[PDB]
C-alpha cells in the first residue's frame, strides 16, 4: 500500500501528463493484485504504456 | 543452458531489432545469475523495453 503512495505520487508528481482516471483506476488495479494475479512486471509495463 | 539457447532463439526469430552489445551482455548477466542474484523478469523488463 506504501509503495501504491509511492506510485502515486509518482503519477502525481508528472502534472504535465494526463493520465485520466480510468488508467489511474486500472494501476490502482494492478497494484492491488500484486503476486496473486499479476507481477509488477505488467505493473510496469501499462505505466511506461 | 537450454532456456538461454531457447531465449535467444526467441530473441533471434526477430533479428531485425538493433542489439547492442551492453544489452547482449546485460541479458547474458541476467541468465547466468538466476535466481541466485537477480529474478527471471530482469530479462523480461529488458526485452519489453
Amino acid at each position: 500500500q506504501r509503495l501504491e503512495h509511492q506510485v502515486f505520487t509518482w503519477i502525481e508528481q508528472h502534472p504535465k501528463l494526463i493520465f485520466s482516471n480510468e488508467r489511474r483506476q486500472e494501476i490502482a488495479r494492478s497494484i492491488e493484485g500484486l503476486y496473486e494475479e499479476n507481477r509488477y512486471e505488467q505493473v510496469r509495463e501499462k505505466l511506461l504504456a
